[PDB]
């Protein structure tokens, strides 16, 4: 029968297992026989200390890379702040050895494990392209605890050699199958930020990742928006417990933290998937992800029942990651059809924004062609728009089967004059859903001031298929 880990500070790892139901499930997993054998995860970021106790015999040069010196080695610059340990950190949750005597356990912690240097030196376009775009042949999951800044004011994402990588690592990766691209929500919970202005998070090909405390609350630093699918447990108040991985200078931390957390051990839960089917696609682990991921006990004031019965929050998309639940659901999971696009131009006019905008429209959904949806996966808002202010706006989107999207909340640091220039404001609140029939757009000045702009463009696009769906929850 299966026996836990026996390492040091496997006790303290309380986000992995526990009598108390406050964890990520992945001793089941592990006990059903998976321990991510034969899956590959890269961590791009400051670089990884390849030779650390607990990683050493985890490592991979194939899943590793140097961008910023371009070199093969991803050894991280050693400087007295050490400013270079994230990557490392970030590596020892997916991938950690265990039953080694030192430190704790990865979630994966059989599974091969790589570094980009990426992160310490100038991250440019092409930087994050050929990190992106590395080995897809041979990494099957890529972790990204890193972005644009998130200050609340702004609104950026990937540029042109990026957004290509992502289609490029979707389309041939994986022999076909797609890479998996996850990533770390964000950290502008203080500055009231909002990810869906994150062009990484907002993407359809990443799994956007959120944080929630050990007691189960959305932590100070989290970001709400409706980008995100799922949630793994972080840091939070100093009477909470943190993360414990591995440290740079062949060290053990137990008080790793933030969204940067959240991410690595998706990443992890993630490769145990890959493990029990090698033949998921990137859509088919999104599929998992959204069918098994567990609100209970996690604390929010917007928990809401979409159209097919699964609760969704702005917090934490659909919950918990389980892997328990991932591995099992994965072993006889049949591939989904193609992925089908629906492009559906929704104004006639521009139309004046003002105190409050209401866009109406009744849709097919491309009824009577190849790209008929029936069964939705991520849906899209692409708005341009001008205004005054942009931190004031609010915006909503409702689906036909009632679900309420908040595209984007207030900003107060937003003072921007630019407005969006046709921003892909993306939900996965509405997957599996009917998106036949009325959608609403709403956008609201949440101010007194008195505001003015344009809505001159939106785009409904819908992704999804035509068949194979389940009986509402
Ligand atoms: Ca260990
Ligand atoms: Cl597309
Ligand atoms: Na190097
Ligand atoms: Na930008
Ligand atoms: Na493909
Ligand atoms: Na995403
Ligand atoms: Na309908
Ligand atoms: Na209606």
């Amino acid at each position: 029968v299966y026996q836990e880990p026996t390492d040091p500070k496997f006790p303290q790892q309380w986000y992995l297992s526990g009598v108390t139901q406050r964890d990520l499930n992945v001793k089941a997993a592990w006990a059903q026989g998976y321990t991510g054998h034969g899956i590959v995860v890269s961590i791009l970021d400051d670089g990884i200390e390849k030779n650390h106790p607990d990683l050493a015999g985890n490592y991979d040069p194939g899943a590793s890379f140097d961008v910023n010196d371009q070199d093969p080695d991803p050894q991280p610059r050693y400087t007295q702040m050490n400013d270079n340990r994230h990557g490392t950190r970030c590596a020892g949750e997916v991938a950690a050895v265990a039953n080694n005597g030192v430190c704790g356990v990865g979630v994966a912690y059989n599974a091969r494990i790589g570094g980009v240097r990426m992160l310490d030196g100038e991250v440019t376009d092409a930087v994050e392209a050929r990190s992106l775009g590395l080995n897809p042949n041979h990494i099957h999951i890529y972790s990204a605890s890193w972005g644009p800044e998130d200050d609340g004011k702004t609104v950026d994402g990937p540029a042109r050699l990026a957004e290509e990588a992502f289609f490029r690592g979707v389309s041939q990766g994986r022999g076909g199958l797609g890479s998996i691209f996850v990533w770390a929500s964000g950290n502008g919970g203080r500055e009231h930020d909002s990810c869906n202005c994150d062009g990484y998070t907002n993407s359809i090909y990443t799994l956007s990742i959120s944080s929630a405390t050990q007691f189960g609350n959305v932590p100070w630093y989290s970001e709400a928006c409706s980008s995100t699918l799922a949630t793994t447990y972080s840091s939070g108040n100093q009477n909470e417990k943190q993360i414990v991985t591995t440290d740079l200078r062949q060290k053990c931390t137990e008080s790793h933290t933030g969204t940067s957390a959240s991410a690595p051990l998706a990443a992890g839960i993630i490769a145990l998937t890959l493990e029990a089917n090698k033949n998921l696609t990137w859509r088919d682990m999104q599929h998992l992800v959204v069918q098994t991921s567990k609100p209970a006990h996690l604390n929010a004031n917007d928990w809401a029942t979409n159209g097919v019965g699964r609760k969704v929050s702005h917090s934490y998309g659909y919950g918990l990651l389980d892997a328990g639940a991932m591995v099992a659901l994965a072993q006889n999971w049949t591939t989904v059809a193609p992925q089908r696009k629906c492009i559906i131009d929704i104004l006639t006019e521009p139309k004046d924004i003002g105190k409050r905008l209401e866009v109406r429209k009744t849709v097919t959904a491309c009824l009577g062609e190849p790209n008929h949806i029936t069964r939705l996966e991520h849906a899209q808002a692409r708005l341009t728009l001008s205004y005054n202010r942009r931190g004031d706006l609010a915006i909503h989107l409702v689906s036909p089967m009632g679900t309420r999207s908040t595209l984007l909340a207030a900003r107060p640091h937003d003072y921007s004059a630019d407005g969006f220039n046709d921003w892909a404001f993306m939900t996965t609140h509405s997957w599996d859903e009917d998106p036949s029939g009325e959608w609403v757009l709403e956008i609201e000045n949440t101010s007194e001031a008195n505001n003015y702009g344009t809505l001159t463009k939106f785009t409904l696009v819908l992704y999804g298929t035509a068949s194979g769906s389940l009986v509402p929850r």
